[PDB]
């Protein structure tokens, strides 16, 4: 996740280093899911 | 949308009660898909 971009990941999310994931990805807020949180999950709240 | 509770659609979609099948529709913000706008098309 472009560390640069700024706003790379939607909705409320940052991009950091996810160490349970051992890389560099977007840490979405609770709900969102995909590559840069684009999708909600209804079924998880 | 005359339900009392907000959310039904997510991200500044409006919400529409079609009654000739008793059905609840949304209408989305440009960039949202799905039926109560869970997903933001890139």
């Amino acid at each position: 996740c472009p560390l640069s971009h700024d706003g790379y990941c939607l909705h409320d999310g940052v991009c950091m280093y996810i160490e349970a994931l051992d890389k560099y990805a977007c840490n979405c807020v609770v709900g969102y899911i995909g590559e840069r949180c684009q999708y909600r999950d209804l079924k998880w709240w």
